[PDB]
């Protein structure tokens, strides 16, 4: 609980985990958003 990282992140493999680390958007990010980017749901889950 209480963790201000809930923006997940997409790549390649898969690893739909927590953006954390920094809390940056370094290009995975970009990258999935660019290729996809549906929404902000894409990468926030709701919550």
């Amino acid at each position: 609980a209480q963790r201000p990282a809930k923006y997940s992140y997409v790549d390649e493999n898969g690893e739909t985990k927590t953006w954390t680390g920094q809390g940056r958007t370094p290009a995975v990010i970009k990258k999935a958003m660019d290729e996809q980017g549906k929404s902000l749901d894409d990468f926030l889950i709701k919550q």
